[PDB]
């Protein structure tokens, strides 16, 4: 299954995000990051993905498809404006082992209120 997701300047949540930002995978699955607005790529967060997923980083306004192998939740964001709060969640299976890590992370405050909306909403 695949699932799509744009790189947007404005949406719903604001400026510089992820549309949706709380991505609910199983093992196998791939995530299309479509860059809808240029400027935005996609980068894992470094200890934000889980115990044995590979790291990974789309060039800026490439069409990026990920594929989720290793259950967990993976905290995503956009290189140039992670600071701006652009990130998404992606959770692969049931109950994320490192979530709760994820969320008492240091982040940027912005990334943190987004993090805990995205979450909230699931």
């Amino acid at each position: 299954e695949n699932i799509e997701v744009h790189m947007l300047n404005k949406g719903a949540e604001g400026a510089m995000v992820f549309e949706p930002a709380y991505i609910k995978a199983n093992p196998g699955d791939t995530v299309t990051f479509i860059p809808v607005d240029k400027g935005h790529n996609v980068e894992s967060i470094k200890d934000m993905i889980p115990e044995g997923a590979e790291k990974f980083k789309s060039k800026i306004n490439e069409n990026y498809v990920l594929t989720v192998t290793q259950p967990g939740a993976y905290l995503v964001k956009c290189t140039p404006h992670y600071a701006m709060g652009m990130i998404a969640l992606i959770a692969v299976g049931d109950s994320p082992a490192n979530l709760d890590q994820i969320v008492s992370a240091k982040k940027p405050k912005i990334v943190q209120e987004r993090l805990e909306k995205v979450i909230a909403s699931a």
